[PDB]
């Protein structure tokens, strides 16, 4: 069995400023630890939520897909519930229980309204499905925010400044989740 990594990445106004940071963590996570076993997909949100590349393990397709979050232009609302259900929309039609899918937020955890409770509730659906749920957060992030998201708050990592991040969020993947 190999892993299913997917990026649900904050395109939103909000994080605009770090956005380079976000795609650097990607290709850091995807050439490091993702191995010719392994599959990912790259999701974007902000008011819609947008797949950029469909689960792949094709290393040809990931640069591309990598190619064209650089393209990416932060700006609008953080609808980060609807940037979880496009993932679990393809965690489903992989076979949900029977993949060992990964879940991998970049986000500031800025969230309003209504979009708490639908981003809570998203993410409780990935864990039924059988992913384990991960967050980076960027910028002066909601701790707790991201800690009602992720699993555990041993799954959300900042993406700058934490000691060891990258090493951590790899061994945590490995250790199964
Ligand atoms: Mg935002």
């Amino acid at each position: 069995r190999a892993f299913d990594l997917y990026f649900v990445l904050d395109k939103s106004g909000s994080v605009a400023n770090n956005w380079i940071e976000i795609y650097n963590f990607v290709q850091q996570l995807a050439e490091r630890f993702v191995s010719p076993e392994m599959r990912l997909s790259f999701i974007v949100f902000s008011s819609q939520a947008t797949i950029i590349l469909p689960l792949t393990g094709d290393r040809g397709k990931i640069s591309k897909g990598l190619e064209d979050l650089k393209r990416v232009s932060p700006v609008g609302e953080t609808y980060i519930h609807e940037g979880l259900k496009l993932a679990n929309e393809q965690i489903q039609k992989a076979g949900g229980l029977k993949t060992s899918s990964i879940i991998i937020a970049l986000t500031d955890g800025k969230l309003d309204g209504l979009v708490p409770s639908y981003a809570e509730k998203e993410a409780k659906i990935s864990r039924s499905l059988g992913a384990s749920v991960y967050c980076v957060g960027v910028l002066d992030f909601e701790q707790a925010q991201l800690e009602r998201i992720a699993d555990s708050k041993e799954q959300v990592f900042p993406v700058k400044g934490g000691f060891q991040a990258l090493k951590g969020i790899i061994n945590s993947i490995l250790a199964q989740s």
